[PDB]
């Protein structure tokens, strides 16, 4: 036996239940969006503790497990994927992805063990990385106009949200942005999967 604060033990979540959340399937850029629009709307945490992640890499073909869209133990290739991540008053981050089987939310070394999982065996250029944005600065600047879920002839792909297409005083469509894992683009910080984990876990 061992004994490992408590502070994470009685933890109380960010957002809504998990199906009480704004959701649309292949829209998690703006699924996060709404959750830390959720939390700058309530009175139970401030933004200045909670960051949008980024995941992608340069050829925007990222595995993910632990995924709704494929039950089971493999991954889910998407071009890119996003979720929240809220640093806790005691330290402990936690990570909530409407996608994730994993809890919701969920700690965060269980999130990068277990939906990341080790680098170390995935071949170099499936490698995943990560763009950190403040919730704050998120809300300030993202905007998308949804015209990468269009075929040729405009027609979606998948279902749009049910509300109008985030836009700024200063863009209407910035999503390539965020993906993009190009420090020089963009806001926030762009991240390995070793600086991310060293940045944030505990």
């Amino acid at each position: 036996q061992d004994m490992e604060g408590p502070a994470a033990v009685h933890y109380q979540p960010a957002s809504p239940p998990r199906d009480a959340c704004v959701y649309s399937s292949c829209y998690s850029e703006e699924n996060v969006w709404k959750l830390c629009e959720y939390i700058k709307n309530h009175d139970q945490y401030p933004l200045e503790e909670c960051y949008a992640v980024f995941i992608s890499n340069e050829r925007k073909m990222i595995p993910i497990w632990k995924q709704q869209a494929r039950p089971g133990d493999g991954p889910v290739i998407w071009d890119y994927h996003v979720v929240l991540l809220h640093v806790s008053s005691g330290g402990q981050s936690f990570i909530y992805d409407l996608d994730t089987v994993l809890p919701f939310p969920c700690l965060f070394d269980t999130y990068v063990e277990d939906a990341i999982k080790s680098d170390d065996d995935i071949h170099p250029q499936f490698r995943r990385k990560f763009r950190v944005i403040c919730a704050d600065s998120y809300l300030k600047n993202f905007a998308s106009d949804r015209s990468h879920m269009k075929d040729s002839s405009g027609n979606w792909r998948e279902p749009p949200p049910p509300y109008p297409c985030i836009e700024t005083g200063d863009s209407k469509m910035n999503l390539n942005d965020f993906i993009s894992m190009d420090p020089k683009v963009g806001w926030g910080a762009v991240y390995t999967l070793s600086e991310f984990t060293h940045r944030f876990g505990s």
